[PDB]
């Protein structure tokens, strides 16, 4: 039709559909972006399953991407038509109680993690464009820019207080765990211990710069092994990158005196916190939703080629083949699979 | 060569008995107790909750005294010094002492008060790191309270800062200590939460800005959201140590806030990560280290707060069973107690 675009929409628990929808338009004076490349997040799989029921039926999925500005409102000053830009997963009005703190995850004025229609479509309405878009450096690859990584860094690495010479364990060697692994190396920890059940993912973790792998198939033997690597003291940081009670439980068994369990993942159930044992251990437990306030610092730390996040990307698809992209991602272990999805539909 | 001491006998039993006077055992002090007090942990010990505590062990880990003898490796304290004794012993040389985390010292350290302070005399390991000289403008009542548990584990781990909103769950002694020292950082709201209105009136008189009665938890929760613009508190200090108080804290805590747990817990708790993974919160725990005691002594110069009002009743060492009587039924007596050594001679 006319004025329409293609988009991947959530329908109901167990059903998403590549369909025609209206092209978005400017609704407020603070942009419309043409998506160039996007990806899928584990949370998108959860939405389709029905485990994020605040996602209304018909919503366009996805909250990761780069694109090209097509139109801006009267109140947009630092971006114009034609600008190649990165879109953060979090919208920030820049003025409210939480934006003034840099906690864009909890912006109170059409803010936070809302990608409203998301990025698995041809065009995207971006609220608060001046605070949600970033000009992209020409030195970085598209695959690395779509990864902008801030989840692993802000929620796994910074809240965990990784520092040179400390001992880190990362629980869960899927995409968010690997992203935390890459950015934890900005702080040169002595030990980066990847813990997982799958040996293929652990082998990839060593490729990405983990110093040791521990297979959690025998939990007791893994706990022993981690205490053996830390001279009986346990780790200074345990990054929980899976989001189930078992991984949270593992983290609380290996954390040492003064250490931090940094939770990254969504949890769908409450967990049993062993305060009877840990009240005396001087430990911390942190949570958070990414804000992306560090995106400028990560851009700087990537143009220098400290780490190369483009190695998170393993499979390439066209937007019109987004159904296939979901099939590969949801069965990532079968394919040794992050995917990148390129807009093969839109014209300039 | 004997002294009197209050000892843990068996579960449900403690008694005022004659025991050996402690002697120097390591080159690193003997102290004559002047005044001591009772901790809530001493009641848990007598009940049998603290199982590592051997039978016959002298109770108590709080007090001030006069140095009686120092070993030949003690260099900064000498016979006749009037000194505060910290509840935590610190070797000063190990992995954790080098970090200032004295609660986990690896060399006869951490919280061990071995024989305790509810006696005439006390062997003090690592005297140079465990004793502090007493300044001149603080009463004995203020000194025995040295407060570091509320400050290190509640206020500092909770990240109290000027203008922030704080709730303290539990208006018992530790909660009150956290309420006094939180005022060093000038929070805009200090909300005391408890079941007892009398303890909430005392909290008000100690400088709390609001009282909230938690006898109906849901109304209490809604009340605290109304006080904080619907945002919840920046700091929730848990000073009771049961699952229901931890749960109350985790339900009132706001975005970016810290739930600071200082209370000993005996049971695991349900932690609502399904709700709180997205709220950007922190939960802290810890055993007091007393690395802030020097700074607390200095911050008491500003005289912004008066910790000696934590003491409500006075007893002599000889009648210490009477002191325990009053403290274990603290609500019935509107009751911290100060126990003074009437037995020893100077
Ligand atoms: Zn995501
Ligand atoms: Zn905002
Ligand atoms: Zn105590
Ligand atoms: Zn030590």
């Amino acid at each position: 039709a006319m004025g329409s675009m293609k988009a991947y929409t959530y329908v109901k628990p167990g059903l998403a559909s590549f369909v025609d929808v209206d092209k978005p338009v400017i609704r407020k004076p603070t942009a419309i972006v043409r998506i160039v490349k996007t990806t899928i997040c584990g949370t998108d799989l959860h939405i389709i399953k029905g485990d994020v029921p605040t996602c209304q039926s018909g919503t366009i999925l996805g909250h990761e991407g780069i694109g090209i500005v097509e139109e801006v409102g009267e109140g947009v000053s630092n971006f114009k038509k034609g600008d190649k830009v990165l879109i953060s997963c979090v919208c920030a009005c820049g003025k409210c109680y939480y934006c003034k703190k840099g906690i864009y995850a909890h912006c109170e004025d059409e803010g936070g993690w809302i990608f409203i229609d998301g990025m698995q479509a041809e065009y995207l309405r971006v609220p608060h464009a001046d605070n949600t878009l970033y000009h992209t450096p020409e030195d970085l690859s598209d695959e690395a820019l779509v990864m902008l990584l801030p989840t692993g860094y802000e929620i796994g690495v910074l809240k965990g207080k990784v520092e040179p010479g400390c001992s880190v364990a990362i629980i869960g060697s899927g995409p968010v765990g690997l992203a935390a692994l890459l950015t934890a190396q900005f702080y040169s920890p002595a030990k980066l211990i990847m813990v997982d059940l799958d040996d293929n993912r652990l082998e990839t973790a060593l490729s990405f710069g983990a110093t040791h792998k521990v297979n959690s198939s025998d939990p007791e033997k893994a706990i022993k092994e981690i205490y053996d690597l830390t001279d009986g003291r346990g780790v200074d940081v345990a990054i929980e990158a899976v989001g189930i009670p078992a991984t949270f439980d593992f983290c609380q068994k290996i954390i040492g005196v003064d250490g931090t369990v940094a939770n990254c993942g969504v949890h769908g159930k409450p967990v049993e916190f062993d305060l009877d044992k840990l009240w005396i251990r001087n430990i911390n437990v942190t949570t958070g939703l990414v804000s992306t306030n560090t995106t400028p610092q990560l851009l700087k730390a990537l143009e220098s080629h400290k780490i190369e996040p483009e190695k998170l990307v393993t499979h390439y698809f066209k937007l019109s083949e987004i159904e296939k992209a979901y099939e590969v991602f949801s069965k990532a272990a079968d394919h040794h699979a992050k995917v990148i999805i390129e807009n093969d539909i839109s014209e300039a």
